[PDB]
């Protein structure tokens, strides 16, 4: 049965990772990492999370299965984060949330739900996007089409090209939007651009699918949800796949949410019954530990305040690195405009380097980024900035 | 998009659960539960698990993502449990294990892997089985066909009927076997019957899929793997979906494994690359907490000994309840042979009651089982046995 199976395309993440590992050189630098790192180059467990985990160890009396949609408090806190306390969406009971194994799990549950229960055949994704989007939707039998996004000349959102591309989208197609901190570009629509897109989506009959993996990493929790909320104000229906992997530092505990919104409570409950069926046939019910940590923190004033500050600290360190990168490149004699880096949001940006410059950086200088030239600004520290920038200047 | 969606068939588990909840009566009894309960009617966190969780709280320094296939130690310990220390399968590097979100996750990963990478179109499942098997395989686009299993007259394995049914299975079909503690019947093949099935499967070209959710609950860890090991001795290829939900009491942490076996290391590695692709497009990588608890326990002599005894205690309490049930039914004047209950393995048995007797038990006596008459023997206690049995006698 297995003798003729073709190997999966080689894992570029493992990577990357393996080549970085094997590199004998000082002072090698990894900007290809997917996770947040602090100023010491570590990805520690958040203090709020450790406190929550201690509480759970002390207080949990069973590991009995959660419901298919997971911890109710988790769902409520999630909806509040997404839509705002006192949202009409929430008051009108138009939203249902399933706790899922990560944002990826939320995307797959959405995909399976759509493939099995609706006429959706096609999902529109930005060019570029997170490479796993295509894999996830294709796995559910959905076609993926790309829309223009990145102005490679100006390092900005090519809004005209985006709108032009999306004209080929038919009524009943899904359009995927990154809520904030677009991956890989860090380029997000302005609020006005979100409002234009929201209006257009209603007119064209698109089903919006928001992917929210970085809430809090651009400007702040509420500010980062403005785009979603602009859509939510205009649409009867949408889906949000969110993740707590980066903003709680809970990567390996697999904590995310799939939130379904419909015109009213009867309709969302009916649709959600099929989303739960989709979950039941996949992993049955979701993993408690990470989601319980999130619910414990979000629902406690003390823990929530500690967590919010920890998230603020991450957001701010990333901003400081964006600034330090631009200043240091100028001071190492780059003699080119990198100001776009200051304006971009979240851990990721395109450096504007070509695939060959990126390969050169890896081979000659032991500086590691992904082929598109995307770099994780959180892999940067005050200590590694000067060598990093000297290497980049050298390949310009 | 959502206005015309048909509701999923009503959840019979929630159930059941809700009706039991709402019942005003003493002394209501729930034999429809899916989990183990102790003599006090609780499903506590195992002491070995609490000790492991304390260790992890103390020692974990990151929540950085696991690899797609999860914790390496977990995979190694899993393979040892399944195949035995010093298994040729292990020595020859013929097996690869992905840590998954529960046994259900392992079954879905197997299903997706098979649907996408092989000519498999059909999975053979016992009549009866766990109702979610059909849902999981159908979700991946695989047809499910049933084979005869339960001799409703004799409360035994209808081996002749089983073999006859499975003659309709074509070469290249998957045949699902419950490793031990068949759900719902508690009726398992004898070792000789397993050996006959292993020979037949080779001859007919079936791909065996073992579902192992109850290792340790029949006779013991090694004894319960005899069937699997008989197949493993005969086959180049097989898949095992295992779960640690019941034997570690880790239900809600979603801890299982999908183990792929092929003729040699080159072939299994190549095939496993596509199993990892299947995982990546589903939930990306698996939840650490539960699997880390399992790996911590299994790989430490002290914790493993505590856990093994806890599992033994569960196994033995279930056996004592099977015995007490049969004795108490006789002493309440049932006047019918229930000896089959003593011989059956694990938490579940068919009582031999009809769907209407089961409904009567619920409505008139507040005793709750599933419609097929399956009962969870672990819902039985010395304290509730007499009323339970008086109710059953009353509906005979
Ligand atoms: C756009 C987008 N969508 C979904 C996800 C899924 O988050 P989790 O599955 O980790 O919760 C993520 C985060 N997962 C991720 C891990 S490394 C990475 C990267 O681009 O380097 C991304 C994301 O960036
Ligand atoms: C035959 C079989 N296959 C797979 C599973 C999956 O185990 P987890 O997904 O819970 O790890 C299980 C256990 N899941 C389960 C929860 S309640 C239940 C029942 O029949 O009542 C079964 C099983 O009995």
């Amino acid at each position: 049965m297995f003798e003729n199976i073709t190997a999966a395309p080689a894992d570029p993440i493992l990577g990357l990772a393996d080549l970085f590992r094997a590199d004998e050189r000082p002072g090698k630098i990894n900007l290809g990492i997917g996770v947040y790192k602090d100023e010491t180059g570590k990805t520690p467990v958040l203090t709020s999370v450790k406190k929550a985990e201690q509480y759970l160890l002390e207080n949990e009396t069973t590991k009995n299965y959660l419901g298919i949609d997971g911890i109710p408090e988790f769902g409520r806190c999630t909806q509040e984060l997404l839509f705002g306390k006192g949202s009409a969406l929430i008051n009108d009971k138009r939203a249902r949330t399933a706790q899922t194994p990560g944002g990826t799990g939320a995307l797959r549950v959405a995909a399976d739900f759509l493939a099995k229960n609706t006429s959706v055949k096609r999902v529109w994704v930005s060019n570029p996007s997170w490479p796993n989007h295509k894999s996830v939707f294709n796995s559910a039998g959905l076609e993926v089409r790309e829309y223009a996004y990145y102005d490679a000349e100006n390092h900005t959102l090519d809004f005209d090209a985006l709108i032009n591309s999306l004209n080929e989208a038919q009524a009943g197609d899904v359009v995927l939007f990154h809520g904030c901190c677009h991956n890989p570009t860090g380029i997000d629509p302005t609020l006005e651009q979100w409002q234009t897109l929201a209006q257009l989506s209603v007119e064209k009959g698109w089903l919006p699918l928001f992917d929210f993996a970085y809430q809090g990493f651009a400007r702040g929790l509420e500010e980062d949800a403005e785009g979603l909320r602009a859509f939510a104000a205009m649409h009867k229906e949408l889906i949000v796949a969110s993740s707590y992997s980066k903003n709680f530092g809970l990567y390996n505990e697999r904590v995310g949410a799939c939130t379904l919104v419909a015109a009213d409570s009867e309709t969302v409950d009916r649709a959600f019954s099929q989303m739960k069926a989709a979950i039941r046939a996949n992993y049955s019910n979701p993993p408690a530990h990470g989601a319980s940590v999130v619910a414990t923190i979000l629902s406690n004033d003390a823990l929530r305040a500690i967590w919010e500050q920890e998230l603020t600290d991450m957001r701010q360190r990333i901003q400081r690195m964006r600034q330090l990168f631009v200043n240091t490149l100028q001071e190492k004699g780059a003699n080119r405009d990198f100001s776009f880096i200051i304006k971009q949001n979240g851990m990721f940006s395109f450096s504007g380097l070509t695939k060959e410059q990126v390969l050169r950086l890896r081979e000659e200088f032991g500086v590691y980024a992904v082929a598109s030239g995307r770099v994780n600004v959180a892999g940067m520290t005050p200590d590694n900035m000067a060598p990093l920038c000297e290497a980049i200047v050298a390949v310009l």
